[PDB]
């Protein structure tokens, strides 16, 4: 940086703290990643200056020739990446991508079936304190109490009983592969649209390591910043038949001017995802998660669903008589970043929880491999088995420092 | 840029075209500006990597100590700038800032009174193709057919007849000062909340060149990217009594994770606005607009309301028997960027219009003054009085090039 240090010492000092934090800590938040310097440069571009309401070749203002090129690059690379008939790269966030799909096909008070929030569903899939649960009538399907795998007979029963206009598949804390074919079969039986929110698994889908929801879903929503390793924002993929309605839902429906600099960054991230090395990266993410899962089990930990098929795992801390809150706090003390997370059929409130959610996308980006996974599990074992020993926590602290150099 | 040129030639070439375009053209789009290199560096920072759902000191994830410092800097500088009791700097856009206020105080189908869209109101103030007009029952107040000034007796009559739960004051194309005191008096008479959307005039308010809505309004919404000359995004200001509800409306209500890098950029822009030279800049914006207005009138143009009190003006092209669409197209041919815009009581559709909207914020930022305003008006006169002469358009082209160097 050149101008920010002189213009704003306070903001610069805080950013530098954050930059150093990002390097020093072991980042295991499942939703996070590290973007390339190219992605950041696009975000730091003059494209922030341009109002571009509308769409490429169909804008409501002149002088968009070049931002049109950028947006089309993003849309076309997204279509190449996921095989979608249409892409909308304007959503400001995952929240707004989901909001726009709901705006497209639902009326106020319509019934929607989504994954139980305490079983892995996202806030935007029907939380009563979120617009989704306030605006629409959300019902929930659950996972099996033993296997923690989505109960597809429950999905079917809830759909047949409640008759939703829309079914939502996907999750913020589900460590197994989702059967989109089964979701579509149920959706077809009850005459419902199928929306798949692939935010967490989008990078894995792009690399062919998770089944692609695009052929089965009417609408696919995603964030660009999780496993897809792009800038912070949203995207909608859909069948050409809904293209016009989806575009109108984003604008003039729920947003105004798009963030053209973020859209530039989206294009860059999509370009990166198209490369062979991203596919190798994505395999290492899943390989690392499976290794981390096994290594944690070796340390005596119980995992929700007994392991993972993707980038994330959920530790059930009940055998250790710890809450997710206690675990998150003590790991923070040693330099490991996780989040407390509800487990299926959690006896604790979502503000306390019986679990921690862990993902490998971020550490994999930094070059961590199987040996590092073994060590991370060993450190977690050391900490959580010795929460009252400052000696153990200091050793953990040092071993964390050894991993991050 | 260092990494983007190598990683993504296509995106870089398009950004460079856009950068050069921004320098070559005379940018008169009233909603646009040019941000500082410091603002852009903040947007191009590693802060994009951080999930920070929640608020400073009250986050739903650890490791936010430093992004908390950044967000508090933004909130506190905003409070210093506008004298608000509370700030929320998380809105992704003006659209989302307005959305959150509506979410806070209204239920689906509630009556809201806003400015007639064809008289200057924004899309998010009740357009039937926008969430606002679909979700709530919007009624409209108008401007006087002769003076084009808000008819406050009409505001009062509509409020007394329709009994709105909320009154919205502010505009995307209103060139005169808005009387927030009168809006609040009407709001008090009918027992309605008052929301002021100051998006366009926010920088002028910050510099004391437009009356501050904060003392009169329950909620003030704004974008950060217009006269405030910041990054693209939104903000809500409100009385402490609504602070908790407003924060919950943004999250977990209508958004998810905030854009911490954009929030950093917001803080930087607010820091810049606090400086003495921003106040001098803002005065030049208004001085330039009044000069441009006078110079256009000298060229024989009719202006909506007979001039301007702010950064923007609206040309009524009916005397010249031109549509806004025709005017926008031909000015694009010579390197002047305007937008077609409906005039009050426009006989034309909003896709054709009888007007062009012009603002001075952008050209003022680049250092244009009164002499440049005179020349811009003269060029506009030359073009619009000679739409069929390629010779005149080429001369205009050259004179535009002379202004932008």
């Amino acid at each position: 940086m050149k101008y920010l240090p002189q213009q704003d010492p306070q903001v610069f000092a805080a950013i530098e703290q954050e930059r150093k934090r990002q390097h020093a800590k072991i980042e295991l938040i499942a939703s996070e990643n590290f973007v390339s310097r190219a992605v950041m440069e696009a975000q730091g571009s003059v494209l922030t200056n341009k109002y571009a309401e509308g769409y490429p070749g169909r804008r409501y203002a002149g002088g968009c020739e070049y931002v049109d090129i950028v947006e089309e690059l993003a849309r076309e690379r997204a279509k190449q990446l996921f095989g979608a008939e249409h892409a909308n790269v304007q959503p400001h966030s995952g929240a707004q991508a989901n909001m726009a799909v709901y705006f497209t096909v639902l009326e106020h008070g319509d019934t929607v079936l989504g994954m139980n929030l305490s079983h892995g569903g996202h806030l935007t899939h029907g939380s009563p304190v979120n617009f989704s649960g306030v605006q629409y009538n959300f019902v929930a399907y659950g996972v099996d109490p033993e296997t923690h795998v989505i109960d597809y007979d429950d999905v079917r029963e809830k759909a047949r009983l409640h008759r939703p206009k829309l079914i939502v598949a996907a999750a913020s804390a589900y460590p197994r592969i989702i059967d989109f074919a089964k979701f579509r079969e149920i959706a077809d039986e009850v005459g419902a649209y199928l929306m798949v929110d692939m935010a967490h698994i989008a990078g894995l889908v792009a690399a062919g390591l998770h089944p692609n929801p695009v052929p089965y879903a009417h609408f696919v929503t995603t964030t660009t910043h999780k496993t897809l390793r792009g800038p912070r924002g949203g995207m909608i993929l859909c069948q050409e038949q809904f293209a016009k309605q989806i575009d109108k839902a984003i604008f003039p429906g729920i947003q105004g001017g798009p963030l053209m600099h973020v859209i530039a960054a989206k294009a860059v991230a999509f370009g990166e995802a198209l490369q062979d090395d991203f596919k190798a990266y994505a395999k290492r993410v899943v390989d690392n998660a499976k290794r981390l899962a096994s290594a944690l089990q070796n340390e005596g930990f119980t995992l929700v669903s007994g392991g993972t098929d993707n980038h994330l795992l959920l530790v059930d801390l009940r055998p250790q008589q710890l809450t997710g809150k206690t675990a998150e706090k003590v790991l923070d003390e040693v330099g490991i970043t996780v989040n407390k997370n509800t487990i299926p059929y959690d006896p604790e409130s979502p503000f306390v929880t019986s679990g921690i959610r862990i993902g490998t996308a971020a550490v994999t980006t930094r070059g961590f491999g199987l040996e590092e996974m073994d060590e991370i599990a060993a450190i977690i074992g050391l900490v959580l088995k010795n929460v009252g020993s400052e000696q153990a926590l200091e050793e953990a602290r040092q071993r964390v420092a050894a991993l991050t150099d």
